[PDB]
């Protein structure tokens, strides 16, 4: 996986913990990969990607990082934190994907942390073409005398996803001589984590089924994205079918549903673990329903990749 | 190893590996002095904090008594209560919380968001009192009413700051000393000093492991005269429980909790802003922000014993930011 430059944002491998009380209530061995407890600013999955993204930015001698997402994007917040830490400027192109006017979505949560990180906020109506909108802003910013480095939506490029290809080795090492996995459940947004884990776990764990619970798209729209990135990563590294469930995001991206919210309550009351309304909560709702519908190929132990997002809870409260 | 009597106390592993001890290059560059950070805010259970270390001993004690209910008290946006209720949830124990509004605010986000929001998620029974005048007697009164229902309650004092709870920061001191060994010659340590458990735990530990290192407690609720004896009583109790003598003088600065506990000040907010924008580290309005403001002004006024490296203990508190936004 090396030969690609990488910074040290995590260092120690993130915890893999048994969930006894959730396993109790579900009657099935459930494990959790705690990528939410990464050391930088309340954590998240994007640290793994930014280790490669910002390492590439320093090689190209950038002084400014530019990315995009929702107002309450964890990715934007993690990007801003890393930038501040390294002395790099940060420009954010943000949108309101749900059209709310609630003070806490507009000003609290991840968006509040952006003000603290001194992030140059740029508002747009819709991210209809993010790659081309970032490119525009990057020209404007470099015209102002800066050296910008564009980071894609969720940092979900072939290089970005290398963080989660590497992440598979951690899982393989932590599970070995302790637990024999059967299934792995992960949230599938911009496909960065899901494609990354697909390539890695194909080689490092043969008899495991990777399930991608979508948060924004249907199977028809998500399949082409996860396949393409998988074949980009495999080609980049000189090296299996994609499995997706799309029932567990109700009205769309960035809107809470009853199943996802109750999943949040479940893992907080039983395990003291904090999920989020947008990603992990919905991803967990699929996991619970997967056992319920016996949608997994067998009744063996399941691993949930906690990708973070907990700071969103403070923005979505009380409602949106 | 003069701290070997620490083995006598039963302990539940909540942290695992030692928390990061990181150098802060940009802040060091700004302040003109080598600054290090002990990251106890990155403990794995429910957004972290200093109280997790203390709960490791207190909850282990609770289980040995066969208790099924943790009862504790604090502010509505207390970090201790939140961490307590998170541990209680993880171990299948009921949690009863006695909460006060300590600043008389009516802001929605202070009353319902932040730490208070997480309390609901952990299924915490909430008891609202008007003022925490006598927290020990109020917690006792509540315990009787809770056990009359049939619960087997274990009372945890404010901030978990008994001699037993404070053992988690004699533990921390040992981590610090090991991590600094032949890597950094420490001169000073800055920590927030609230209910005194962290400060006193660090006081006892550091006196025996890093005797030449100066320890500074930046008060967040009280003056030197009022805070001094609280830290000392714990200091001496902790030492006695570990078969040790503690002769070190406690040091405190009270110039940085502006109008009172839980009320943000200008120097605090700038300390929060400074570390966020320079290091991507998130402080809080109530504790670490004011403790950092004391470190900065301590450097500014030449208040430390010398010019050497300063370790800042990041005790956590960050979830309060969302509660204290936009104002109180
Ligand atoms: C907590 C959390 N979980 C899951 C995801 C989804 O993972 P991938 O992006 O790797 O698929 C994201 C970010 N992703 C969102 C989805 O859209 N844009 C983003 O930044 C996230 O912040
Ligand atoms: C982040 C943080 N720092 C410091 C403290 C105070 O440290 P000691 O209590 O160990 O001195 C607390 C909680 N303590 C407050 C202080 O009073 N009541 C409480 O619950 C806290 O949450």
């Amino acid at each position: 996986l090396t030969r690609f430059p990488r910074l040290e944002f995590i260092g120690a491998p993130t915890p893999l913990e048994y969930l006894p009380r959730l396993s109790d209530y579900l009657g099935r061995e459930i494990y959790i990969k705690r990528d939410d407890v990464t050391p930088i600013a309340m954590g998240g999955n994007k640290l793994r990607k930014l280790e490669f993204l910002v390492a590439d930015a320093l090689r190209e001698g950038a002084d400014t990082l530019i990315t995009a997402g929702a107002i309450q994007s964890n990715h934007v917040r993690q990007t801003a934190a890393v930038a501040a830490k390294l002395g790099l400027h940060c420009v954010a192109l943000l949108e309101n994907p749900i059209g709310t006017t609630a003070e806490n979505y507009l000003t609290n949560g991840n968006r509040l942390l952006l003000d603290l990180f001194n992030t140059q906020i740029e508002m747009c109506d819709a991210l209809t073409d993010p790659d081309a909108q970032l490119q525009t802003l990057a020209t404007r910013i470099e015209a102002q005398g800066f050296r910008p480095y564009v980071i894609p939506v969720g940092g979900s490029s072939a290089l970005g996803a290398m963080g989660y290809v590497e992440s598979a080795l951690e899982i393989a090492q932590q599970c070995e001589e302790v637990v024999g996995l059967s299934s792995v459940v992960v949230a599938s947004g911009s496909a960065g984590t899901h494609a990354g884990l697909a390539v890695g776990l194909e080689h490092l764990m043969p008899d495991v089924e990777l399930i991608g619970v979508t948060v924004s798209r249907s199977v028809a729209e998500q399949k082409p994205k996860v396949i393409a990135l998988q074949q980009a990563i495999a080609g980049q590294l000189a090296l299996a079918d994609i499995h997706l469930w799309d029932d567990y995001f109700a009205p769309g991206y960035g809107v809470p549903n009853d199943a996802g919210m109750e999943a949040v309550k479940l893992l907080a009351s039983l395990e003291g673990v904090l999920l989020d309304p947008v990603y992990t909560g919905k991803a967990m709702a699929g996991l619970i329903d997967g056992i319920s519908q016996k949608r997994f190929n067998d009744d063996g132990p399941i691993l949930f990749i906690h990708t973070g997002g907990a700071p969103a809870l403070f923005a979505y409260h009380p409602h949106v």
